[PDB]
């Protein structure tokens, strides 16, 4: 055996070979295999336009000894027909009236045929055992094209003993060859299959896209390769070392002998941050939790996305996304939190605050009045938990409300221009701008995270040169938009103490060479630093403060769902408003870590497009449960 061939070179009379090996497979991180190699064996036929009438059936009505045969494509024309075949018997005796005309040459053959396929159906045709439609269902498949053209004549459920018993009889057999190839298996099923990507079938070979970029190091176009995420980005490992040897030719035949230069040797084998046990239990709860929020009002959201990661080292343990219809149909989704980008709201505040530490704009504790502004010509801005009154208050008691203003004063403050009341906007931001876009970038928003896979968007980056309404909204996660995955990079970020490290889902990889045992570590795949924040600890402990007060504060807006956690839990939520076909809607998302104390466990959510709240759905509560659930016990 097995190893559907690559090559052959030619220099002056001297040969090169290549056979295909089979690729590594994909384990979660205690070992628990996620992508396997499974074997497909496959029977296949070979026409001639040299052998036709009989020789088909006598092939046939040998093979139907070796191998049992799926009769679900038999048609009563062929079944007709195969009875003539079967029972020149009972038809010569159907004809009797009509092969004398066709004689004396008054109907030509058609038309005796077309009446004879049209003589019985009734009783002569219930004369056909199990035994025929067997030979008849091979037959069948024994010719559709004319050629060379090497027809399968089972594919599907060819079992070890099939196999073995017509390789073992194939000089008996004229016209039949057997293969066997090895396509991916996934022992859990749908799960994380979005993320673990395709490799194409050999029939497509490569395909019309990939190429330049898989021939530019040196392929057949006749292989199959990895045509998609985590396939497509460890290809060079998952994929073997080939079988080589090298010729001498010599006369009009000879061959002397060979030396074999590289015997083969079985893909590497990749092992994951997954933890598939928390894996799954994360795509249970999301849907639990998916009906629980349509059944009390949410039934046109329709997307709900959430990562989790170890936020001391990149590690993502779960990823889960489902799309929603507006009846419920969950589609998966788990490529959504890093490919799709959504507007965030009220909970990017945490990386404005350490952007205004940065600048001078303003400093820890620092405390302002939460009052509605008024801008020249009519404008205002407010905070919800604020509507009409005026309250002064700290950053982490800014955090723990989610206060727009102290962001909008914090973000005026920033663009040389602290608020009055009445004022007009400068109506040039673009440096401010700059300043707060990379402050924001120093914990992932903005940037691509770096995650190990394609396709990471960094969010939708609109300009800032004299659209201070805009600039203003930045600071409270209204303008740029961003993934859920930078989400969770920065919340770790915050939970880490200031570095920004790269997330990953590979892990380790693998020696192998021999088949189910791992063999010796090869690699370690790290997930890197990218930076530290340019902060002092006394700023990062002020937001860390914010998040941990945000949940356990009784005015905190994630009290009511993180309260009570197995274990402390810190965080931060928003809820931007948007629009969907023109009616209003909320985007709502959460961020948070626990413990608070040394924090293990990272995370963010995402739901779009729920209702406009009076009425506070609770969505942080699938967040609690997964807290909940990875330390249930400590
Ligand atoms: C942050 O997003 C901020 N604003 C809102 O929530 C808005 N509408 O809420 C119904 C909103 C969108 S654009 C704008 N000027 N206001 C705060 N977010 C939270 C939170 O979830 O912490 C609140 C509870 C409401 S106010």
């Amino acid at each position: 055996s097995g190893s559907h061939y690559k090559q052959l070179i030619k220099n002056d009379e001297n040969i090169t070979v290549n056979e295909s090996v089979p690729r590594g497979r994909i384990l979660d991180r205690n070992g628990k295999v996620l992508v396997d190699n499974a074997s497909k064996m496959s029977i296949t036929y070979t026409r001639n336009r040299k052998t036709s009438q009989k020789e088909m059936l006598n092939t046939a009505k040998k093979l139907t000894d070796l191998i049992k045969m799926d009769t679900d494509k038999i048609t009563e024309r062929d079944k007709k027909d195969f009875w003539i075949q079967m029972y020149p018997s009972s038809a010569k005796k159907l004809m009797r009236k009509e092969q004398l005309m066709l004689e004396d040459g008054s109907i030509s053959q058609d038309q005796f045929d077309t009446q004879l396929r049209d003589k019985i159906g009734k009783k002569q045709l219930k004369q056909l055992t199990k035994k025929d439609l067997q030979v008849l269902a091979i037959y069948r498949e024994m010719n559709a094209g004319s050629t060379l053209d090497p027809q399968t004549i089972k594919n599907e459920d060819v079992s070890e003993k099939e196999y073995a018993a017509v390789s073992q009889q194939l000089s008996k057999l004229p016209g039949v060859n057997t293969t066997m190839d090895w396509d991916r298996k996934y022992p859990y099923g749908d799960t994380l299959r979005g993320i673990f990507g395709d490799v194409s079938t050999s029939t497509e070979g490569i395909p019309k896209e990939l190429t330049e970029q898989y021939l530019s190091k040196g392929y057949s176009r006749n292989d199959r390769v990895g045509k998609s995420y985590l396939e497509y980005q460890y290809e060079d490992v998952l994929k073997g070392t080939k079988k080589q040897m090298k010729y001498t030719t010599d006369k009009s035949g000879r061959v002397i002998s060979s030396e074999v230069l590289n015997p083969g040797s079985r893909g590497h084998d990749l092992q994951l941050t997954i933890d598939i046990d928390l894996q799954k239990k994360v795509e249970s709860l999301l849907e639990k939790q998916i009906s629980k929020l349509r059944s009390q009002g949410a039934k046109d959201m329709d997307n709900a996305l959430m990562v989790v990661q170890n936020p001391k080292n990149g590690d993502i343990l779960a990823i889960a996304g489902k799309q929603i219809d507006k009846q419920g149909k969950l589609k998966d989704y788990d490529i959504g939190n890093f490919t799709a980008q959504y507007t965030v709201g009220s909970s990017v505040k945490g990386g404005t605050l350490l952007a205004g530490y940065q600048n001078k704009a303003i400093n820890v504790g620092e405390t302002m009045v939460d009052e509605p502004l008024k801008f020249q010509g009519g404008l205002t801005k407010r905070s919800y938990f604020n509507k009409n009154g005026h309250v002064s208050i700290d950053d982490k008691q800014a955090l723990m409300h989610s206060s727009n203003v102290y962001m909008f004063k914090t973000a005026l403050k920033l663009a040389g221009d602290p608020y009055t009341s009445g004022m007009s906007l400068p109506n040039n931001i673009a440096d401010a701008g700059r300043k707060l876009r990379k402050g924001l970038n120093q914990v992932g928003l903005g940037l691509k995270t770096g995650i190990d896979l394609p396709n990471e968007t960094p969010g939708q980056i609109e300009p800032l040169t004299n659209n201070p309404g805009n600039y203003l909204d930045l600071a409270i996660g209204q303008y740029d938009t961003y993934t859920p995955l930078q989400l969770s990079q920065y919340v770790s970020t915050i939970a880490n103490d200031g570095y920004r490290i790269q997330p990953h889902i590979g892990l380790s990889i693998y020696e192998s060479t021999n088949k189910d045992e791992t063999g010796p570590l090869k690699r370690k795949i790290k997930g890197n630093v990218l930076n530290k924040v340019n902060n002092s600890n006394d700023e990062i402990k002020e937001v860390q403060e914010g998040f941990k007060m945000a949940f356990n504060e009784k005015q905190g807006t994630g009290y009511a769902s993180f309260r009570n956690t197995v274990v402390p839990s810190a965080g931060k939520t928003g809820t931007a408003e948007v629009f969907q076909d023109g009616e209003p809607r909320v985007n709502s998302t959460y961020i948070g870590y626990a413990p608070v104390d040394d924090p293990k466990l990272s995370f963010s959510i995402v739901y779009t497009n729920q209702p406009v709240p009076p009425p506070w759905l609770n969505g942080g509560d699938l967040g609690r449960d997964v807290i909940n659930y990875y330390f249930k016990d400590k």
